[PDB]
């Protein structure tokens, strides 16, 4: 008697789209890099709360956050923080220690425990 | 050599909940019916505008739209709304019609080819 449409299966790429547009944000993230501020990006507060892995970033809007990286860690950043709004990542044999070091960083518990198999 | 972690499959009820709760909200959405106020609702402008079938709620945050349905249609309205966030909607022999009079009027367009076919297999 009961039939779904399900078009769920767009959700991904239309979150990780309202990241990539960097419109409407209420949320700044500022990236220390060994002292410095060397890149910076804005949240959207909806969606990051409604995300237990993005429990370091569970701030009102309006907020300001600083996030601490290592240099070699700087092109996994952008990643990280799309995957807080897509739910998906891909990793590489070259990417593991820095999704790993970050994950375990800002408590990504479902993301960790990936790396560290990978490891 | 790539390996995907996927957990997507968590989106359409994190987005559902987000509406159920009714907190955050930046949109004001009055349902009239036969020219009273009867129920309402508040959205998310930042979820809404990113979803094509969404496009008659596409507004700037802090405004106010209004929605006029049939009094036999007020009881679908919640699950119209709730499904702009989780993209999943449930439909029965009692409730095609009015599905498909709401996504005609408000153009959301993938809804209402579902329910001209769901229609055309139920009866
Ligand atoms: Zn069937
Ligand atoms: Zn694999
Ligand atoms: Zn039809």
């Amino acid at each position: 008697s009961t039939h779904t449409l399900d078009l769920s299966r767009e959700l991904s790429e239309a979150l990780g789209q309202i990241f990539d547009s960097q419109r409407g944000c209420d949320l700044s993230i500022s990236v220390n890099v060994q002292g410095e501020d060397a890149l910076g990006f804005c949240g959207h507060t909806v969606i990051l709360t409604a995300n237990l892995e993005a429990q370091a970033l569970w701030k009102e809007p309006g907020s300001n956050v600083t996030m601490s990286v290592d240099a070699e860690c700087v092109p996994m950043v952008r990643d990280l923080l799309r995957y807080f709004y897509s739910r998906r990542i891909d990793i590489t044999l070259s990417s593991v220690k820095c999704f790993h070091k970050l994950a375990s960083a800002y408590g990504a518990r479902q993301l960790q425990g990936y790396c560290a198999s990978l490891f």
